[PDB]
């Protein structure tokens, strides 16, 4: 049965106005800005942007990839699909 989300988990993350997007739950570095309550730091592959999202917008990657893991015209998306599939735990700093 599912656990709560934890750093390192791979998802498609949904934001208003964008397609479900390959992403990971990030760690918060020592000294770094914490998310608001009930929110997770989401790192979007390809764009390499961070946003804070709750579980309603987080779809586990394994379950969702057949639906959401197809090329998209949007900037950074296809790079994002390569990242999540090929090196999802790398440093993208
Ligand atoms: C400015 C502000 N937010 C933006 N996005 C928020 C979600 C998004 C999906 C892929 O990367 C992150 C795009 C883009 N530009």
């Amino acid at each position: 049965m599912p656990h709560a989300f934890k750093p390192g988990d791979l998802v498609f993350a949904k934001m208003k106005g964008y397609p479900h997007w390959p992403a990971r739950i990030d760690d918060i570095a020592d000294g770094a800005v914490k998310p608001p309550p009930n929110k997770y730091p989401i790192f979007f592959f390809g764009t390499h942007e961070t946003a804070f999202l709750g579980p309603k917008d987080l779809f586990p990657y394994d379950k969702s990839k057949d639906k959401y893991g197809k090329p998209n015209k949007r900037k950074g998306f296809n790079e994002g699909l390569w990242e999540i599939q090929n090196n999802p735990h790398a440093s993208y700093s």
